[PDB]
């Protein structure tokens, strides 16, 4: 049993819900919260400028430090930071960016680092500004990710639409 409340059941160990994740975070204080990064970490827009905005930019700080460390990450890969006054952890995942031309196939690679957390709370990845369908994504998703995903879906049109088209 967990915290998670009013979530809409797909599979066996994915769940959705229309919800802000800044607000489920702050309510939830899940273990993960997903963070829709880049590989720079900049979090500007978007799933992680709401997210760093709800953290006061101190999500911005340790990710500057961060990536004067160690560099970029890869389209697809992961890391994890805090989760500041959201969660305990950010799990920050690449999904690729169509409005950049990154290689759509990218997106089953960075659902799979979910599968090493339990439990996580998170967005679509490469969905929103991302470029994405969220329809694929979800499909990737479900097809990916084995460990109790929540899926927090700001637009309350996009998710009845994910879930009517449900297979
Ligand atoms: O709806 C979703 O969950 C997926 C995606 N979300 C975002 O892009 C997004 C952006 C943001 F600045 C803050 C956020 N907090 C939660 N999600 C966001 C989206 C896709 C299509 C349409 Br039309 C509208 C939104």
């Amino acid at each position: 049993v967990n915290s998670f409340s009013g979530y809409l059941k797909l599979t066996d160990n994915v769940y959705i819900k229309n919800a802000d994740i800044v607000e489920e975070a702050k309510k939830v204080k899940p273990t993960v919260v997903v963070n829709a990064a880049n590989v720079y970490l900049k979090h500007g827009g978007g799933v992680a400028g709401a997210l760093n905005k709800a953290t006061n930019n101190a999500m911005q700080v340790e990710s500057d430090d961060y990536i004067a460390t160690n560099g970029p990450l890869k389209v697809g890969g992961s890391c994890v930071l805090s989760g500041h006054n959201l969660a305990k952890h950010c799990l920050h995942v690449v999904g690729p960016n169509v409005n950049k031309g990154e290689d759509i196939q990218l997106l089953k690679s960075a659902y799979e680092n979910f599968n090493q957390h339990e439990v996580l709370l998170a967005p679509l990845l490469s969905a929103g500004i991302f470029g994405a369908d969220p329809i694929h994504s979800l499909r990737v998703c479900v097809d990916t990710v084995r460990t109790n995903v929540y899926l927090a879906v700001f637009d309350k049109n996009l998710y009845d639409k994910l879930v009517s088209s449900f297979l």
